[PDB]
């Protein structure tokens, strides 16, 4: 139904850009080819900055992350007056004032005058240009280096080239085939070498290429351009040009891409809150509807089809990449399994088709397989869908997959397969310094032989799931009694010299002991069992989220409440976003204490995150916590991906309804929540009193209503008794 | 430690310092004989199971002067209290007339001085062959440490701060690094936005808490400056402490490190001295919290700490009358008190620089 | 160091940079072959008691590119001012038309890459053997270190500038890790109380202080902006340390790890302009205090830095002439101050990312 204010209008895409990381995509969901405004230059992972004043193109990008880079990439750039080729010298300027960015469109006008908007289709988009009147008109066409082509065919209005730029994890005879239409005749046009402009010259093939058109659209006209990609052929490339931008405008693709991103976006619809809570939730959810994206294409007889990054080869059925498994295991993964289940079914079969065309799969990939990170964390998202009902692979083939990526390893890229299995198969732990990142890994390795014996425990496959089971203890093998806390061992069994809780690397990946001790989602209870108790384990949490300390200064009044909590973040004790701990919060809901996840929850809701420009304000929140935030603030968080259960932590509105598959709805109502009013008094499920601290997925799947009466002091009986526990592997 | 019985929890051997403290004050209700005999045991000897019963590593520390890190958990703490004790046992065999034993006794007394580590100025650690741990580090919690650093645990020569103050180059060497402790509100440029800056400016610091109050190597920390010149910087610290890190509501103990073991601290700080050293029946002198304090004593004898002119901004003691007679000493004997009496400070918002920072006016030290 | 004779303090052949740096200058009074006998000796012998006088660790260094830690105290340190004292002496000697030997030195000019650890992106130290030492920490004090950590000592590059910057992986990594020094006030959603919560929490960043202003090794950093690309970040951070370090009260120094060795630092910052490579005849420019500066230089000659526009809130360099001509080099030579004239500059409140971002505005580098 039909409002004022839509969810795509609460999306801020420039949130996360300043304090540089993020760029302002626009896009539909999980589309093929993405497009964003430039600042930096060509080749820095840093796209678009916000404190840049600059602009140098509007780049097609595939980039998942600064340090991933891009590939697959070009840019289109209209000028006014003095024609510029090289990225080094297209710099124009513009203000913050004159731009409107917005998932289905983004519109500047530079300070020139020249305005220019964009909206992008899965693969396409189309730019409207309006020049300044009485100064020379240009477009220029950046093919990016590494090896790149261009062609005008100035009779016809169109441009084609390849650009082949990348940062690896390409097969060799990789390319992006691009190709645009522009509304008006092209007056006159060239080449760009990277040494040479050439007038005149239509063609151009060498390390880095550009070309420009120049118009003469009449006052009042504007100029229109059409384009789109694809990896398979330049001939695949009309295809998708024509299907999807052909005769198009930009109000055209505008308005289609807004009505994708309401529908998706308007699946989990949140209803009394701020503006600036709504803003923020909306903006989350776009972020995490971007990753990772589809690759594959609609052939002439409308069947999908894709380039293998993997092999090189052309296939038929779905391929996904630029994700990290390491990062999107968490959340992201599972929150497609609850509100986009359609994308988790192409997902887990892009991963066993990658396993086909490769020999393991993915854990990060851009396109294809990239040395980064660690785990096997592939495997927590075919056995997370798998237990959720999602099931589009076939069982043994993916059982085979799932044991092979822990039997073996990529000959050189060491995040592909299992880094150090051969040690960990003998010892039960990864050894350092043998192995770098050894203690992380171990942790990660525990997790991912918990999920593979949950799955062939699921198929009836007993004796292997004893096998795995034996392992998803592991993490007891690197606890250091005498300190409490995770350590590493070199492959005699002797500890590391000198422990120390807040040393970062090493042994570990990305933090300390101090984070990657409570890395053992599958077993809150036998971790508790390690650090003494539920009691020890409190307490040791407790520390995490240091409160603030005013002493005596109170009498300066409640000012001196507000300094004293940003010094108590501004040490940083738990790290959010760091991800290892991303699920530590709702721990208190494992031992007893659910009042302490709903008051911590609410306090990183409404401290770490606006909508703004340095939206995620946690020192290292770069972004990767969309997920958590969406939720955080829904009421629930999947701690154990694949076990079907979300753990319950505090609602940040008055109500979200979720539409899920089937016409089910599942509604969280908390009609009497505020700031401060984080603590649930009591809860109804389906109206039935409810003292769990924990939704089963099916439970949320089928429909219904998880009513909440909030407070504004913690109720100490409820969620204690152990029957309220969610799952532990050791119970 | 003792909860009804013997329970394994800590270290030192304080339970002479009890009886040593009691006796050098005329409290003598048990047997010299046996209480010495029990003294020695004490630290000749360790209970099989119980680690902090007896005296852990006295074979190496009579060996080798020292206990040795990493053969003996907690091993500098350990020789740090140690030392102590046996000074505190020489002091008792020697009032008892016993030369010999107290000379021998004595002889531990200087011990803490074989763990200085001089390149770097603090206390350290070393293994039985005497080689300095690797890795130096001020602040490291642990090992040869219990329950703080050499931050902390320098500081632990209550029977000898001139002895401490030697080791660190002198009296001023010593302040310097007392004064490092309280880190000082820095407030920069910032002040022009008001006294509010200030306040904030000081939350901060203690928030970093270099001086950690209730750590109980330093709880007597502040009143060092007594020994080496400079009380006027024991009675400003002392007042410091006193108002911002106490109160008497459900949080009373502020201090991070603070859960309640500081509160005798406070009872003797607000009276206006401290016992800095047990087993020798003087009272460093601070700053009282009250216009006054009468202290009833036994045979009817009242002792009484009268600070008239006492207010919030004037922990400076400008003047000082003992029972009439003009007074400069930084330290009140235990007879003083008993006997009953009057200390009449004169309070003022600033120091006074001329009083109290001629040697006759230090309290004791071993190598005086 | 002298004070009145050879005194053994601190590091470095500095003495060779005075010499160079007033020879490169025109500054020549005394005899050329004397002097570069001296500058080799002080590279090829030292003192047989004080190990500040000559080069202590020669030998190695010689040998094998670099200072070796645990052998030779605070190696890394050392090891960086050889580098740029030998680049000195080559530049010297080229200068007198002895280029085999100059080249000699130039192959030492770039020793500072024997202690880049790539993989943690820092200096770092090595023993004599060349193994890496432990536990790699960029903050860690002493050892391989001087008054400092690696974090300090990694930008102690001042003769290549470009070097450091590939070490590192270019010009963007550099800045990058510069950017990381300067802390900003994070209030994050605390705002609401306005520009009070703003200044505190500026206030809180430096007493945290990722930039040490006043520690030797990285008092030219904040100029090396000019050196990467964006010479709006230099002049945004002197003009920020300039406002916020300094006053003319008793304090004065406000920097923690400032105690009055910045003078000469501030009055250059405040003319608009700084040495970084002594040796070099160049001054990297920042952004000037005030609205005119006139220096009153031999011959009459006299150089004016005018920025009639400069306010509190206008750091920003928008334009520049130097004598009328259109200027976005990021440094003044010698030689241009030296005969007089004027630099004119456009301040503003905005930076403009567009003057002094090309190779052909970059002061010197010996990797250029």
């Amino acid at each position: 139904s039909k409002k004022t204010v839509e969810f795509v209008d609460y999306v801020n895409p420039l949130m996360g850009t300043e304090s540089t990381n993020t760029y302002p995509a626009v896009a539909v969901p999980w589309g093929m080819n993405f497009w964003s405004p430039q600042t930096g230059e060509n080749g820095s992972g840093w796209m678009y900055t916000y404190t840049d004043s600059l602009m140098r193109g509007f780049r097609q990008t595939h980039q998942p992350s600064p340090w991933i880079n891009d590939y697959g990439t070009f840019s289109i750039m209209p000028l006014a007056g003095e024609l510029k080729m090289s990225h080094k010298e297209r710099l124009v300027p513009f203000s913050h004032q004159q731009e409107k960015a917005t998932p289905y469109n983004y519109s500047v006008t530079f300070n020139n005058g020249l305005q220019t908007s964009l909206s992008a289709t899965s693969r396409g988009a189309v730019f409207e240009v309006s020049f300044p009147e009485k100064e020379d008109q240009y477009v220029v066409v950046d093919a990016y280096n590494g090896g790149s082509s261009i062609t005008i065919e100035p009779e016809k209005r169109l441009v084609k080239g390849a650009t082949r730029y990348n940062n690896g994890g390409v097969p060799d005879n990789f390319a992006n085939y691009f190709m645009m239409e522009f509304s008006h005749p092209v007056i006159e046009y060239g080449t760009y070498n990277g040494d040479t402009l050439l007038h005149h010259q239509t063609d151009v093939a060498a390390d880095y290429t550009c070309a420009y058109l120049k118009f003469d659209v009449p006052a009042g006209e504007k100029l229109t351009i059409r384009t789109a990609s694809s990896f398979i052929s330049p001939e695949q490339a009309a295809i998708n040009f024509n299907r999807e931008v052909a005769d198009a405008d930009v109000q055209l693709i505008s308005g289609k891409a807004r009505e994708q991103w309401n529908n998706y976006l308007g699946r989990v619809e949140a209803e009394g809150g701020t503006d600036e809570q709504l803003r923020t939730f909306y903006s989350c959810l776009y972020r995490t509807l971007l990753f990772p994206r589809e690759f594959y294409e609609f052939d002439s007889q409308g069947n999908p089809v894709y380039y293998s990054p993997y092999d090189g080869n052309v296939h038929d059925g779905y391929m996904y990449t630029d994700n990290g498994f390491w990062d999107t295991f968490r959340a992201v993964h599972p929150l497609f399994t609850l509100l986009y289940p359609e994308v988790s079914e192409r997902v887990t079969q892009s991963i066993i088709n990658a396993y086909n065309e490769s020999g393991f799969m993915p854990e990060w990939a851009s396109p294809g397989h990239r040395g980064c990170m660690i785990g096997n964390n592939s495997v927590s998202l075919l056995v997370d869908a798998w237990m959720k009902g999602i099931q589009t692979v076939d069982a043994e083939k993916a059982l085979e997959a799932m044991i092979h990526q822990t039997q073996a390893r990529h000959a050189e890229i060491a995040s592909v397969g299992r880094d150090g299995f051969e040690y960990y198969d003998k010892l039960g732990y990864v050894p350092y310094p043998e192995v770098p990142e050894a203690t992380a890994k171990t942790l990660e390795y525990a997790y991912a032989d918990w999920c593979i014996a949950r799955f062939a425990e699921s198929l009836g496959k007993q004796d292997i799931a004893d096998q795995y089971y034996q392992k998803a203890p592991n993490y007891r093998n690197l606890y250091y009694p005498e300190h409490g806390f995770m350590w590493t061992k070199d492959a005699k069994g002797n500890w590391r010299d000198r422990f120390d809780a807040t040393e970062w690397g090493g042994p570990f990946t990305e933090g300390s002991s101090w984070h990657w001790t409570w890395s053992v989602f599958h077993d809150p209870e036998g971790l508790s069992e390690l650090m003494g108790g539920h009691e020890p384990m409190i307490a040791r949490l407790d520390s995490m989220f240091v409160a603030p300390n005013t002493y005596n200064y109170g009498t300066y009044g409640f000012v001196i409440h507000e300094i004293a909590e940003m010094v108590a973040l501004n040490m940083g004790q738990y790290a959010h976003g760091n991800q290892p701990v991303q699920h530590a919060i709702y721990l208190y809901d494992y031992i007893g204490q659910p009042w302490k996840t709903q008051y911590h929850l609410r306090n990183v809701m409404d401290k770490l995150y606006n909508s703004g420009s340095k939206g995620y304000c946690g020192d290292e929140d770069n972004g990767q916590t969309s997920a958590w935030y969406v939720f955080s603030a829904m009421g629930f968080y999947p701690v154990c991906p694949g076990m079907p259960e979300y753990a319950i932590g505090s609602p940040l509105f008055k109500k979200v309804t979720l539409h899920l598959p089937e016409g089910k709805n599942f509604v969280v109502s908390a009609a009497d929540n505020a700031a401060d009013r984080p603590y649930i008094r009591k809860a109804l499920l389906n109206g039935q009193e409810f003292t769990r601290n924990y939704l089963t997925h099916d439970e949320l799947k089928q429909g219904g209503e998880l009513n909440l009466s909030m407070d504004s002091v913690p109720n100490q009986q409820r969620g204690t008794q152990p029957a309220d526990f969610p799952y532990s592997y050791s119970k």
